[PDB]
């Protein structure tokens, strides 16, 4: 089918050859709640590993586009804005990676989820991993169920950077996180702090305090590999400009008015399933100053924070909010 661009006008103001090439890791997550994060305000700490990281910053108040992954996804990497956004037609737009990859930038999308919703279908498929099984993912044989595990996205990532060594890059981590209804199946028993746990997926016949605890162990996990993807990050600080940006795709549903997991269309869906977490860290030297924790933000934001990033200025997205200035 056509294209129909947004971004034509889109230009990198500086290039890697000039300043220090940027690197940076989007973690696009998977059913996390915004009030089970511990800076939200839970109770528990579920985020304790980036709790003890500099210059992390939480933001309160992001809401996502809808409340699925092929609804949400698509909508995340749009030029549109979720009013004119548009899930059936969103193959045929331009969208902000096609435009980051005209402009020079190394894209990567590892999915340990599913796929990427057709965002990466423009692009040549030797782009897109599949880190779903034990071809690619090396973490795979930790726990009863043979799961892959997110962390297991980080392995080799080293040899993409040499591969293209000097220039800009974006890497997408699509988590499997927080997907249910088997909460308890997201995580290593080493996560399995809060205990017991709803084993099953008869949701409802659970205990309501053990399917939370699955979903906050889950969480644990999501604290783990975040954690280790800045670690990771830090250790190319040196040469490359380093910054990590998760947000969920939608929240969850943990049984309030007798609903569970998500998916409702956003005219009747409860809080709970547009209510994301969303985090930002970038080492000391990069100069990207992040928003106000508390700013109204939406999906609407990651766009333009992906071009600033970049050095990258479009005229479609110019007065557009982001996450960071
Ligand atoms: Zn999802």
């Amino acid at each position: 089918g056509p294209t129909i661009y947004h971004a034509k006008d889109a230009v990198q103001a500086t290039k890697p050859d000039m300043r220090k090439p940027r690197l940076v890791v989007f973690v696009v997550g998977e059913t996390a709640r915004a009030d089970h994060v511990s800076f939200n305000g839970y109770e528990r700490d579920t985020f304790p590993q980036l709790a003890k990281i500099d210059g992390v910053t939480n933001f309160s108040n992001v809401t996502s586009c809808g409340t699925s992954t092929a609804y949400s996804v698509p909508c995340m990497f749009s030029y549109l804005g979720a009013d004119e956004y548009d899930v059936d037609t969103a193959k045929y737009q331009e969208n902000v990676l096609d435009t980051l990859d005209r402009l020079g930038v190394s894209i990567l999308w590892r999915d340990n989820n599913s796929d990427s919703k057709g965002v990466m279908d423009k692009l040549p498929k030797a782009q897109f991993a599949d880190y779903k099984s034990a071809t690619n993912n090396a973490i795979c044989n930790t726990n009863p169920y043979n799961e892959c595990r997110d962390v297991g996205m980080l392995v080799g990532l080293d040899d993409f950077v040499a591969a293209n060594n000097g220039k800009d890059m974006l890497i997408m981590l699509h988590q499997m996180g927080n997907h249910g209804p088997a909460y308890f199946k997201r995580y290593d028993e080493k996560f399995a702090k809060f205990t017991p746990v709803c084993e099953g997926n008869e949701l409802a016949k659970c205990e309501h305090q053990s399917l939370i605890n699955a979903y906050d162990n889950a969480l644990l996990a999501t604290d783990d590999f975040i954690a280790q993807s800045i670690q990771w990050l830090q250790t190319h600080s040196n040469a490359y400009d380093v910054s990590m940006l998760y947000v969920s795709d939608h929240g969850e549903s943990l049984g309030e008015n007798g609903v569970y997991l998500h998916g409702m269309p956003n005219a009747f869906a409860p809080k709970e399933q547009r209510s994301v977490p969303a985090f930002f860290w970038t080492d000391k030297q990069t100069g990207i100053t992040p928003m106000a924790t508390d700013t109204v933000l939406t999906h609407d934001a990651i766009t333009p924070t992906l071009l600033k990033l970049f050095d990258v200025t479009a005229d479609k997205v110019k007065d557009r909010t982001a996450f960071i200035r």
